[PDB]
Parts: structure tokens; sequence; C-alpha cells
């Protein structure tokens, strides 16, 4: 009818780190929006930035958090209301450190694995299960801190892969719309 799909990058604007292994939940909301053609536009209220349109045939609703950690967890929230959402599904994509660089994990609602955002989120609303987008950053470091190794994107082969993978994880979104979620996940893990 008209519900739309509740998509939340986990990726503050950061000067430097909107660059890193950290971008990942922001690069499907920005990828989106980049082949729509649209900007994201200041909600004057809880200091998100939100762009909308159509994916297949969802209305999308592409939002960002204001700034830190914490923030983007209840950034949800007062927007969902704010718009009134009929609950059609809610897409956050985030960092996972337990999956392998380059792929996508794919699972209904809360669960450890990732750090801040997509655990928050699922308080702010109090609804979940559905899609949480899992990006493999690769794997826990063994010198530098967990957090600081998703801080400095470089690694061997996978580093060059970024754009392939990126364009993959924000069209199979789309593909969570029309198709679902087992056949969807399938794709996923076909290639």
């Amino acid at each position: 009818m008209a519900e739309p799909l509740l998509v939340v990058g986990l990726g503050n604007p950061g000067p430097t780190y909107a660059k890193t292994r950290h971008n990942l939940g922001f690069m499907v909301a920005d990828v989106l929006a980049g082949r729509i053609g649209s900007a994201f536009k200041v909600h004057k209220k809880s200091g998100a930035e939100v762009v909308t349109g159509r994916l297949a045939g969802t209305s999308v609703v592409l939002a960002k958090p204001r700034c830190y950690m914490n923030e983007s967890g209840r950034q949800v929230g007062p927007l969902a209301k704010f718009y009134s959402v009929p609950p059609q599904q809610i897409v956050v994509i985030h960092d996972e450190l337990d999956i392998d660089f380059g792929r996508i994990r794919l699972k209904l609602g809360g669960g450890e694995g990732g750090h801040n955002g997509l655990r928050s989120v699922a308080s702010a609303l109090g609804t979940k299960n559905f899609h949480r987008v899992r990006i493999g950053v690769g794997r826990p470091p063994g010198r530098k801190d967990p957090a600081a190794f998703v801080l400095e994107n470089f690694t061997a082969a996978e580093r060059a892969e970024v754009p392939t993978i990126v364009e993959q994880a924000a069209d199979a979104t789309e593909l969570l719309i029309a198709q679902g979620l087992e056949p969807a996940q399938n794709t996923v893990h076909a290639w």
C-alpha cells in the first residue's frame, strides 16, 4: 500500500574514518542514494539525515545518524514515529568481526558479532527480526585493538574488492524486498 523499507546505515559522518573499514554500514546507504541520484536532507529534530526513493516497488528511506555510536541507536526511534512508519521491514547494515572480509551474513534481528548500532536500534523500536546485514570485516587482530583494526582500512586482496562487494551488498538489499529472505540469502552465498 504505502509501507517503506527502513534502511539504517551504521556510519556516522567522520572526516577520516568514513573511508575506513567501518564505513560498511554507510556504504549501502550512500550507494543506493548514489544510483538513485539523491542526497539525504537534514531532519531538523533529531539531527539525522534521510533521503527518500523507491526500490523495486517499495518506498526506501535511507536514514543515517547525526554522530556517535550511542546516539545512532536512539536515532531510529523518534524518526520512525516522526513520519509514522508502516512496518514493512527494517534493514540495518553494520560491521561484523566474526565474518570474513567481503561477504554478507544475513540474520533476522539482534545478535552478537557487532558493536553498538545493531544492538541499540533493536531496543529503540522494540521490534526486530527482519534483515540485519552483517558485512564481514575480516578477522580479529592479534596485536592492535579489535576496533582499531576496523579503523585501519587496509588488506591484501579484499581491500581492492570493496567497490564490488559494496555494489552487491546494496543490490542484494533490494533483493530482500523483491524476493524475500531464504532465496535471497541463497543468492548471496552462491557466489
